[PDB]
């Protein structure tokens, strides 16, 4: 496995990361799941060409 | 703005990134996306643990 950097206002990480640690979900975890939806559905939420 | 470390497997990044960079969407972002709906929602779609 291998790490990557990611880049967000400080203010958002720390809402998202404040539910995920109070349902007992890792960070890590919380995006890993996310990399495979963005992987199978290939159209996401909002999928802004930015 | 800050910076975090994500882990995953590399074989699952690569379909991931594979797929939001030919949406044109940066990875940054779609990331940046999902830690709105986990803090929004506060459940995750499935918080599965292998």
């Amino acid at each position: 496995m291998g790490s990557i950097n990611l880049r967000i206002d400080d203010e958002l990480k720390a809402r998202s990361y404040a539910a995920l640690e109070k349902m007992g979900v890792t960070p890590s975890e919380a995006l890993r799941l996310m990399l495979e939806y963005i992987a199978d559905n290939e159209r996401l939420p909002f999928k802004q060409t930015l």
